[PDB]
């Protein structure tokens, strides 16, 4: 598709069997997810924003599906206040900025 | 042009005569720019991002060029960590995002 952002661009994905709503964000280098189980190993890690730094836990080979399409990657689990999907999985489904 | 996003979207922008690297953040309502002297007034306002609040100085009817684009429109100036091309002026260069 091709996604205009004159609103927040805003898609459905599925993880860890969940139906959620997520962020396409560029700005992003890593994908955050609001707080929930994943299955296998995590180790914490920090990650900074606007505002500062939460505390994460990073879960990696995970799989999910964005707008439809399926992706494999690291997948940052905290507080976060939004679900975002960032460049690691952004990459993974094509997904270009174009002007 | 088409901006793959297998590393940050980082262009060259134009503001107060000053040129700047900035990212280009579809995550982003608003942009937000380091700390820099802007002409005019401003009004107060509080954005919030992974980390919590900050507070950030708006200016309004701003000039600033983006990757070659000229734009002008609303900047908001703040201890953001990087500086930050939201959608208000992403849809001002027609920045789509496309899969
Ligand atoms: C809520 N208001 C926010 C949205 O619109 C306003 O505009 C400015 C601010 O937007 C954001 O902070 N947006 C966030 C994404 C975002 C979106 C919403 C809440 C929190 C974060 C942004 O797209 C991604 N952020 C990084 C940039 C600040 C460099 S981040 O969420 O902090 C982030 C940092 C490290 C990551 O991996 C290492 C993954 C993500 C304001
Ligand atoms: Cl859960
Ligand atoms: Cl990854
Ligand atoms: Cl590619
Ligand atoms: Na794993
Ligand atoms: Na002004």
């Amino acid at each position: 598709p091709q996604i205009t952002l004159w609103k927040r661009p805003l898609v459905t994905i599925k993880i860890g069997g969940q139906l959620k709503e997520a962020l396409l964000d560029t700005g992003a280098d890593d994908t955050v997810i609001e707080e929930m189980s994943l299955p296998g190993r995590w180790k914490p890690k920090m990650i900074g924003g606007i505002g500062g730094f939460i505390k994460v836990r990073q879960y990696d080979q995970i799989i999910i599906e964005i707008a439809g399409h399926k992706a494999i990657g690291t997948v940052l689990v905290g507080p976060t206040p939004v679900n975002i999907i960032g460049r690691n999985l952004l990459t993974q489904i094509g997904a270009t900025l174009n002007f």
